[PDB]
């Protein structure tokens, strides 16, 4: 079976050919970081920084999302949420709309799980997530966010383009530690608990556009 | 109204005379610690140490619990839990059995709430808890616990007697920070997130008996 009615049909091949999918899309340094020979960094207390996705997957995902066009989001009230009201709105494209939800859940179950288990000993995960999306930060439509918390055990923050080449902005700023992240990488992922002890707030961007992929795993 | 069929009837007076109850049982240094002139300590990352209860309440509660006598607990399976199986058993007396549950929830809603809001800015609490109990650590019946996590946003750990005068043991040991708590005080309370980033394990006791009050608030 092979669905050809896609811009980039190979992205949906995580269920038929896992091995070739891993070789092509997953970052080449992921295995070394998992086995524990460095790579993974802790710039600030209890936040981790490891590579997950290569350049092909980032580019392909960004192009596929931009092909959708309907960049919903911005209003305080919501229609995609059962409650019907957002605490803080952003322009986002949830994966349920584009059909990539199940494959993303499979990726979370397969690759993110074991590493976050090794990073935090004594924690057992099922990688069950409900909210996962991609946000677009542009100086024209909407600026960065106000300080807030998250409704999850921990959050995964993956970038999807290069800093300086296509945008000039910043990452995250932690209020309780005066920690500022300056230059996030392209395929690297950020891990941090997001319920109690991490009062973070994203920095504003002034030039160009930037892409970020978020997923509130273990709600 | 006044129920006299109790060993110490004044403990149930948190609903009729809040002011006198506060003057008699609540620690005299609580207000200063809440207003922020020191007192509250942070011996290890993201764990706090503030006074809550005076000596009268600790003694009165310990005597009232010991009057109950039926120190249940010890078996891996459970009957007080809907699931019917404990991850780790301890000899405990849940407050539902002694009837002090509602007053304890009122105390959590009134006094613990505002302080844990000031301690962690940007966090809003309702102080809704389900599991809260008192454990007895004796070298004969059961030793200390194996490393574990907790099923709550954060836990409150209040001691109920003096170290050295009545027992010779230890407090908590954090695996992810090599943090050891040596001498917990009598009326002081311990606050720490207990889901993801705090892999703690209690120390063993060799001489005498020690009492601890725990409450898994915000499950
Ligand atoms: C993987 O890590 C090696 C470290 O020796 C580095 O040279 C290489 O550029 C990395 N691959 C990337 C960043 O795609
Ligand atoms: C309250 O704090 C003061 C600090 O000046 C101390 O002298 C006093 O003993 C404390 N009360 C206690 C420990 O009951
Ligand atoms: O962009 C950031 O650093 C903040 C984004 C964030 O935490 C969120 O989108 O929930
Ligand atoms: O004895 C202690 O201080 C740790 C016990 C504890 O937190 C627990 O038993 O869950
Ligand atoms: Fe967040
Ligand atoms: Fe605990």
């Amino acid at each position: 079976r092979y669905d050809t009615e896609h811009l980039h049909p190979d992205l949906w091949q995580i269920f038929d050919n896992p091995v070739d999918w891993k070789e092509q899309y997953i970052h080449e340094n992921y295995s070394r970081a998992l086995e524990g020979e460095g790579i993974v960094e802790q710039p600030c207390p209890d936040v981790y920084w490891f590579p997950l996705l290569s350049e092909q997957m980032c580019d392909e995902l960004v192009a596929e999302m931009e092909h959708y066009g309907q960049w919903s989001g911005g209003r305080h009230e919501d229609s995609r949420l059962a409650g019907g009201y957002e605490n803080v709105p952003t322009v986002d494209i949830h994966m349920k709309q584009v059909g990539y939800e199940d494959q993303w859940l499979q990726l979370l179950r397969t690759y993110v799980g074991p590493m976050t288990e090794s990073l935090f000993p004594g924690y057992h995960t099922k990688a069950r997530a409900v909210m996962n999306f991609v946000v677009r930060y542009r100086p024209d439509e909407q600026p960065s966010l106000r300080p807030h918390h998250d409704s999850s055990t921990f959050t995964l923050n993956v970038a999807l383009n290069h800093k300086g080449l296509d945008y000039e902005g910043g990452g995250c700023r932690f209020l309780r530690y005066d920690c500022v992240i300056s230059s996030p990488r392209k395929g690297w992922a950020l891990l941090h608990p997001g319920r109690l002890t991490h009062y973070h707030e994203g920095l504003p961007t002034t030039w160009g556009t930037r892409y970020i992929m978020v997923s509130f795993v273990d709600p």
